């Protein structure tokens, strides 16, 4: 029941290492990207994007073991990703913060690759 297979550590891994990245001053990036407004906080926004997404969203999904491989997981992290950089100006802190757990995700999977 406890012990996750391979596949399961390295969904769990990519997730945790997006999830947990903090920078250089100590700042956790993730924070804000954990939960979306709801439809009637920010109606705008589901307007504006074709598919929503955030982590808990993520998380959900891999704890119902509905991701079979890392591509799949990370498809929907990008999406995340493009969606705060579409409704967000390339100004703006959430913007900036989603290119860097871009980085880190892409980073992290690329440090895997071999398991
Ligand atoms: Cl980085």
């Amino acid at each position: 029941s406890k012990y996750m297979t391979p596949m399961q550590q390295k969904l769990n891994e990519v997730y945790e290492a997006v999830k947990n990245y903090t920078d250089k001053r100590g700042r956790r990036l993730s924070a804000i990207f954990l939960r979306l407004p709801s439809r009637s906080e920010l109606p705008d926004y589901y307007l504006t994007i074709k598919k929503p997404m955030d982590m808990e969203k993520i998380r959900s999904h891999m704890m119902a073991n509905k991701y079979q491989d890392i591509d799949s997981m990370v498809e929907d992290f990008v999406m995340m990703f493009n969606n705060a950089c579409t409704y967000n100006e390339p100004e703006s802190l959430i913007y900036k913060d989603a290119l860097v757990l871009h980085k880190v995700l892409l980073e992290t999977r690329r440090d895997l690759e071999g398991d």
